[PDB]
DNA sequence: ATTATGACGCT
DNA sequence: AGCGTCATA
């Protein structure tokens, strides 16, 4: 009874940009907005891949990796933009900077924590209490409210979609208590009234539309904010928890679309979070770990701990390229042109680092992949940072995996090489 | 032959 | 430490 918590604690919510590569794109040039458009990178094998899509060109089925050839056989008309080439490898950076003034401008209203180079968690908890005490009870106007959903609403006792979503808020906000400062309900509410603010001076400063989920923790919040994508926000309330979850699959849920989420079905023989209320927490820690059970017996009840952290800055800054099919390296020239290519770009983005963030990386991780082998990456080693320079680094990262070549003579490499990755880890305050 | 990342868990 | 898992454009 009075001793059952109910994970109603904090309010946190997520922001995640709409088709963030493709806004990116349409800012810069005019010509690409209000089109089906997609962001591709390469270009010579079958058109190249796909990795943003227009919610127009989503009407048409173009989705992600998705050869743009193939792409263009379901939209003809489909517009592309180009990931930047330097160096001989896509480059990034555009996207970076871009995603620097988006959290920059979250971080005005709370410590964030980036999840992507796209999206942030905000715990507003506090702001929430500042706004509460501000408001002086008074009730909270849909009109502030102008882009909400509320999960689960309107039900019980007009055939639009906007109508829709008033006709829930009204029966949200008609059900509030704002007369007790401590009520959840009206905490999410509040968190929603700050995240429309957020958004209007994400969309005000930059031009870029995006979503927002606001509820009691990360999980929830994440799965709240794409349940009405693009250009909207979900409040998903504890209350909300056992209809939406006695319909929504296992893998839906951030950390269960892998091996562990296949297992929780298999094993257990179910389908749908809800029907994980059912076993007893050592029930879920027998068949997933200690950690794993514990997390799950509270993630079905719409419970969650995870804190968001405040971290800004990526902790890593890393460069990678596949060579894949018959551009895999096999020549020593070969490799240590690459790595030198990679080095460059990581000085680069290291250097600019160190003066914006006044940090130093200290640690070199270089991984490769071997043709044949299925996984991601076949060896990982690392060695010292001790300068931002790109020859030495690529010298350094040529010494460590240079034992790798089977090759009987030195100046081939067998087995090929399909993937170099140089990432630069461990950072010191400087 | 989607690719280019980036965080966190295990032992 | 090195490997594995899961995740996002
Ligand atoms: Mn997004
Ligand atoms: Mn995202
Ligand atoms: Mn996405």
């Amino acid at each position: 009874g009075p001793h059952m918590a109910t994970g109603q604690d904090r309010v946190v919510a997520l922001v995640d940009m709409d088709c963030f590569f493709v806004q990116v794109e349409q800012r810069q040039n005019p010509h690409l907005r209000n089109k089906p458009c997609a962001v591709v990178q390469y270009k010579s094998w079958k058109g190249g891949g796909i990795i943003a899509v227009s919610y127009e060109a989503r009407a048409f089925g173009v989705t992600r990796s998705m050869w743009a050839d193939d792409a263009k056989k379901l939209c003809p008309d489909l517009l592309l933009a180009q990931v930047r080439e330097s160096r001989g490898k896509a480059n990034l950076t555009k996207y970076r900077e871009a995603s620097v003034e988006v959290m920059e401008i979250m971080s005005r209203f709370a410590v964030i924590e980036r999840a992507s180079i796209d999206e942030a968690y905000v715990d507003l908890t506090s702001a929430v209490q500042e706004r509460l005490q501000k408001l002086q009870g008074q009730p909270i106007s849909a009109d502030l409210l102008p882009s909400t959903y509320i999960e689960g609403l309107p039900q019980g006792p007009t055939v639009q979609k906007e109508g829709m979503r008033k006709q829930g808020l009204f029966q949200w906000l008609d059900s509030l208590q704002i007369d007790n400062l401590t009520s959840p309900d009206l905490q999410l509410t509040v968190g929603a009234v700050i995240v429309e603010e957020m958004r209007a001076a994400i969309e005000r400063e930059t031009g870029f539309q995006c979503s927002a989920g606001i509820s009691h923790n990360k999980v929830l919040a994440k799965l709240a904010c794409g349940l009405n994508k693009p250009n909207r926000q979900t409040l998903v309330s504890h209350g909300s928890v056992p209809q939406l979850f006695s319909q929504m699959p296992i893998r839906k849920i951030r950390s269960l679309g892998g091996k562990l989420g296949a297992s929780v079905i298999e094993i257990l023989g179910i389908e749908y979070m809800g029907e994980l209320t059912q076993f007893t927490e050592s029930q879920l820690q027998s068949h997933f770990g200690e950690k794993n059970g514990s997390w799950l017996y509270a993630m079905c009840r719409g419970i969650e701990h995870d804190p968001v952290k405040p971290r800004q800055l990526p902790k890593t800054i890393g460069c990678s390229k596949n060579f894949p099919g018959k551009t895999a390296l096999a020549t020593r020239e070969q490799v240590q042109w690459w790595l030198l290519q990679l080095a460059q770009e990581l000085e680069e983005r290291l250097t600019k680092d160190r003066n914006d963030n006044d940090r130093v990386a200290t640690q070199l991780v270089v991984s490769i992949r071997v043709q044949g082998d299925k996984r991601l990456s076949s060896l990982r080693r690392c060695c010292a940072l001790t300068r931002y320079d790109a020859h030495k680094m690529s010298h350094d990262a040529f010494t460590v995996i240079k034992n790798c070549n089977t090759s009987g003579i030195q100046t081939e490499w067998s087995p090929p090489l399909t993937m170099l990755f140089l990432c630069a880890t461990k950072f010191s305050a400087s």
